[PDB]
C-alpha cells in the first residue's frame, strides 16, 4: 500500500510487541536534573550512600555539558554542585542560590485536593521557616502532611520530587529523624543506569491507555487490546478515575478520558461497570461554567481537559446536555488567533487536537454546527499557518519540528478536508514517514510538563502518539 500504511503497519507491530504479559506497555521516565540535584543534596547532607552521590555527581556534570535543560534546572544543578514563582524561588533559596521570598507564611498554604502540590508547598514552607531562622513557625499540621515521605518503598504517589522535598524538610526535625535512615536507602536504590534520578516512576496507565486507543482505531485491532483493557480496569481508583501510573491514588481527567475512550471501543461490555464508573467520575468533577478541571471540582476549568471530557462522554446520548455545554466552553475560550492554551503539554498543537476532536466529534446541527465548524476552521488554519518547511511542527511556531508535536497536529488535520497532494496533512504524514527509525519507532523531544512548565521525558510516548495519529489519518 502507501508508504503511510507501510509506516503505520511497522509502528503497530512495534507497539504490540512492547505490551507485556500483564497487558501493560512499560513507560519509564528518564532521569531529570532537578530531582537528581535534590537527591544529591539530600544524600550529601545526610552523609549517606557515597556510591550514589558520586554517580549522581557524574550524571549532573555530564548532562550540563552535553544536554543542558531549562535555565531553572541548570541553576538548581549548579547550586548543588559547587504560586509557581514562589515554589521555584524557594527551591533555589533552599539550595543557597538566592534569598527566600519575603512572603507571609500563608502563601505556602494550598488546597489539599491537589495532593502532590500540597505536600510540595508544605515542605518548602518548612524549608523557608528553617532557612530564614524561624523554626518555631512550623505548625504540627505542616509536619503531618510530610509523613507519607517516611514510608518505605516506592515514593508516595510515584512522585520522586514530592518525597525528596519532604525528606529535605523532615531532616530538620529530630522527632522524624528515626525514620530517615531506611528511606534514604530506598531513595538511593532508584538510580537509573545513567546515574540519575527520575521525576516519576513511570506513566504506564497513561501510555497503555493511549496505546490501546490507537490500536483500537486500526482497521483490524490486535487481540492484545483485551488484556490491555483488563489491566487498566483493575487499576481504577475508588472514585472511578485513573492515575497516570500503578499505585497513583490521585485520579485526573486526562488519564480517565484516555482509559474511557479506549474501553468504549475495545471492551464496552466486558468492562461495562468500569466505563460507567469513569463517566461518573468525570461528571462529578464538572464545573458550573461547563468546563472540566484537571483534579478537583472548584479549581479552574481547562480547555484541553474540557475538550477531552466532551469527547469521552459523547458516546452516551444520556450526556448530550453536559457534552454540549463543554463544547460551548471550548468555543468561548478560543483565542483571537485560533489557538486555545498550553497546559500539561508544552506545544500548542496538543490543545488544538483536543479542541478540534470535540468540535467535530459531537453531533451538532443548525446554528451550533456553523459556530463549531468556524472554530474548528480557525484552529486548523492556525496549524497550516505555523507549519514548518519540513512538514512538521515544534513546541512553538519558531521551534524545530518533532514527531509528537506533529502527531497532535495530524490528528486535528485528519478531521479537516481530504488530504490533497502537497496539502498540510499530506506533508505532515510525509514528515512522519521520513522520521521513522530502522527499528520501527520514533525518538522525539518530550512535551509533558510536571510541575509545569518543567519538562520530563517518557520516551515510550513517541511511538504511541504517532500511531494514534497514523490510525486517525488512514
Amino acid at each position: 500500500a502507501t508508504a503511510v500504511v507501510r509506516c503505520r503497519t511497522r509502528l503497530a507491530r512495534r507497539v504490540v510487541a512492547a505490551v507485556g504479559p500483564d497487558g501493560l506497555l512499560p513507560a519509564p521516565c528518564e532521569s531529570r536534573v532537578l530531582e537528581s540535584a535534590l537527591a544529591l543534596a539530600l544524600l550529601t547532607e545526610e552523609r549517606a550512600e557515597a556510591d550514589a552521590t558520586a554517580r549522581l555527581t557524574a550524571y549532573l556534570r555530564t548532562t550540563l555539558r552535553t544536554a543542558p535543560p531549562d535555565p531553572f534546572q541548570c541553576a538548581v544543578a549548579r547550586a548543588v554542585l559547587g504560586r509557581k514563582r514562589l515554589m521555584f524561588r524557594t527551591v533555589l533559596a533552599a539550595l543557597g542560590a538566592t534569598g527566600f521570598p519575603a512572603v507571609p507564611w500563608e502563601a505556602y498554604d494550598t488546597r489539599p485536593q491537589q495532593s502532590w502540590l500540597h505536600m510540595e508547598m508544605k515542605a518548602l514552607k518548612v524549608l523557608a521557616a528553617h532557612g530564614t531562622g524561624h523554626p518555631d513557625v512550623v505548625r504540627d499540621e505542616d509536619w503531618r502532611a510530610l509523613l507519607p515521605a517516611l514510608e518505605p518503598g516506592p515514593a508516595w504517589e510515584c512522585n520522586n520530587l514530592a518525597q525528596l522535598l519532604a525528606l529535605l524538610a523532615l531532616r530538620h526535625s529530630p522527632r522524624h529523624r528515626p525514620a530517615l535512615g531506611d528511606v534514604l536507602k530506598h531513595v538511593a536504590g532508584r538510580l537509573r543506569p545513567d546515574g540519575g534520578m527520575p521525576y516519576i516512576d513511570g506513566m504506564t496507565v497513561f501510555t497503555t491507555a493511549a496505546a490501546g486507543l490507537a490500536l483500537s482505531l486500526l482497521p483490524a485491532p490486535p487481540a492484545c487490546v483485551t488484556p490491555m483493557a483488563d489491566a487498566l480496569a483493575l487499576r481504577r481508583n475508588p472514585d472511578g478515575g485513573y492515575g497516570f501510573h500503578s499505585g497513583v491514588a490521585q485520579s485526573d481527567v486526562e488519564d480517565t478520558c484516555y482509559v474511557l475512550e479506549f474501553l468504549r471501543r475495545a471492551a464496552p461490555d466486558r468492562h461495562r461497570t468500569a466505563v460507567a464508573e469513569a463517566e461518573g467520575y468525570l461528571l462529578a468533577l464538572r464545573n458550573p461554567d461547563g468546563g472540566f478541571p484537571t483534579f478537583a471540582r472548584g479549581t479552574s476549568s481547562e480547555i484541553a481537559m474540557t475538550a477531552a471530557a466532551a469527547s469521552a462522554l459523547a458516546h452516551d446520548p444520556d450526556r448530550r446536555e453536559e457534552v454540549d455545554e463543554a463544547v460551548r466552553y471550548v468555543v468561548r475560550h478560543q483565542r483571537p488567533d485560533g489557538t486555545f492554551e498550553r497546559s500539561w503539554s508544552r506545544n500548542a498543537t496538543n490543545a488544538v487536537f483536543r479542541a478540534v476532536l470535540a468540535l467535530t466529534g459531537v453531533a451538532a446541527h443548525g446554528e451550533e454546527r456553523r459556530s463549531r465548524a468556524r472554530a474548528a476552521e480557525r484552529a486548523l488554519a492556525h496549524l497550516a499557518a505555523t507549519q514548518n518547511g519540513d512538514g512538521g511542527w515544534g513546541h512553538a511556531e519558531a521551534e524545530p519540528s518533532d514527531p509528537i508535536s506533529t502527531a497532535y497536529a495530524v490528528i486535528a488535520l485528519a478531521r479537516g478536508p481530504r488530504a490533497r497532494p502537497g496539502g498540510p496533512l499530506d506533508r505532515a504524514l510525509a514528515y512522519l514517514v521520513e522520521r521513522q527509525h530502522p527499528d520501527g519507532g520514533y525518538r522525539s523531544r518530550p512535551d509533558q510538563a510536571g510541575p509545569r512548565p518543567l519538562l520530563y521525558d517518557v520516551p515510550a510516548l513517541a511511538d504511541v502518539f504517532v500511531l494514534l495519529a497514523l490510525a486517525h489519518a488512514t
